[PDB]
């Protein structure tokens, strides 16, 4: 690898890994549009497994950009709109606080208020059916920014709905098998499972527990090469053969609402570049908290913006994670480990690395 790549993310990540107490980690940078690869540690403390190119990690909500991404998609393929009512796709929702409520509003966590979580509890379509005919809006749609698994969670489910396939379905045939993400997965099938890292949490090996509206939301595992992929595609959608798949991500880049100095795509949040960091790393944006912001529509959205910092923080229980890229300098970086640490690190090493090298 180049010299000033392997110095900058050894330099910045080896004592990140210790500060934190990191199992094991695994880092991307693409420089000029090529991938390198870092690795340390541990996936499997117990059983001495490092961490390696082909290790699965939870990605968590980086989960969501694929999420929008396959939206996208669908907005391509005409199957859906955004500015849909939600009630055109799924008409059992009767109850009158969802008049208004767009597919654009639950993709970019705009609806009023959805909560972070679906309950545990739970457990068929019926019970989901019940919990969102339940839930009483704190706001109007279209106010205020709550980020929520049950608001682009939901939207997931629906923008599928059209296409007759399964959401994971969908996904493999859509957005995994043209991007030749053949180590993605929302389900890890048996024969990964020696690649599949274990998380850690109070010393104690996890894994992402099942959940309602899981894969939409926060449920895919992908390794660092096929992260690496994700983002050359995310950087240079121009190269994708598929126009619809081209569309979708570019739709999921588009600049929908503004808080602040970040604007919400689908799934990717952006800012522009070039970026002061403090918003991101101590300030409002930081995601220490989970915040209700006001927004401003973008009206009409922005296309994908070149000089944008693209990013997305997610984690499990067990895992922490984090993309960003920037398209006008065809510059990125993925780290992926198998314990959730604080965001704010997250990003002020990603910064470390990316400043460096722009
Ligand atoms: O657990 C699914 C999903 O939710 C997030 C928040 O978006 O984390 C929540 O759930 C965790 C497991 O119970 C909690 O430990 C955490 O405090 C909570 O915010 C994601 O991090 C996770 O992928
Ligand atoms: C970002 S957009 O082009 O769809 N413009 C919008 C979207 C939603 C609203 C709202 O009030 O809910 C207003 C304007
Ligand atoms: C602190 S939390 O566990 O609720 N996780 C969050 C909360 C908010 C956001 C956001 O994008 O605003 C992201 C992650
Ligand atoms: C077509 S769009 O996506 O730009 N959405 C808009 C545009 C303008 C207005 C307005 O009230 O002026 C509202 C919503």
């Amino acid at each position: 690898a180049p010299q000033q790549i392997n110095d900058i993310v050894h330099r910045t990540i080896t004592p990140l890994i210790e500060q934190q107490k990191i199992p094991g980690m695994a880092v991307a940078v693409i420089y000029q549009g090529k991938p390198y690869y870092f690795t340390w540690g541990y996936a499997d403390i117990a059983k001495k497994q490092p961490v390696t190119q082909q290790t699965l990690f939870e990605l968590g909500s980086v989960s969501k950009t694929f999420t929008g991404v396959l939206g996208g998609d669908a907005i391509a393929r005409g199957e859906i709109k955004l500015s849909d009512p939600t009630t055109k796709y799924w008409p059992e929702l009767t109850a009158k606080q969802w008049n208004g409520i767009t597919l654009l509003h639950l993709a970019t966590y705009t609806a009023g208020g959805l909560p972070l979580q679906v309950p545990d509890e739970v457990k068929s379509s019926s019970d989901l059916l019940r919990f969102y005919q339940n839930w009483q809006p704190a706001w109007a749609p279209g106010t205020q920014r709550l980020y929520a698994n049950s608001s682009i969670g939901l939207f997931g489910a629906l923008a599928v709905k059209p296409s007759g396939l399964s959401f994971e379905q969908a996904m493999q045939t859509r957005v995994f098998q043209p991007l030749k993400l053949n180590h993605t997965w929302i389900n890890v099938p048996p024969a990964e499972e020696k690649n599949y890292a274990w998380g850690y949490r109070e010393g104690k090996a996890v894994h992402v527990s099942p959940g309602a509206l899981d894969a939409e939301a926060y449920g895919v595992k992908s390794t660092i090469e096929d992260m690496a992929r994700w983002v050359q595609s995310n950087l240079k959608p121009l190269d994708i053969n598929e126009k619809t798949l081209q569309q979708g991500i570019q739709l999921a880049q588009s600049r929908y609402w503004q808080t602040g100095d970040m604007y919400q795509g689908l799934g990717w949040e952006m800012l522009d570049w070039p970026v002061n960091p403090d918003s991101i790393i101590n300030g409002s944006d930081n995601k220490i908290a989970l915040a209700a912001r006001p927004v401003k529509a973008i009206t009409p959205p922005t296309p994908a913006v070149r000089a944008s910092w693209v990013h997305k923080t997610g984690a499990t229980g067990g895992f922490g994670s984090y993309v960003a890229f920037i398209p006008e300098k065809e510059l990125g970086i993925v780290m992926l480990a198998n314990k959730n640490y604080p965001n704010p690190a997250r990003v002020d090493a990603a910064w470390q690395i990316l400043n460096a090298l722009q």
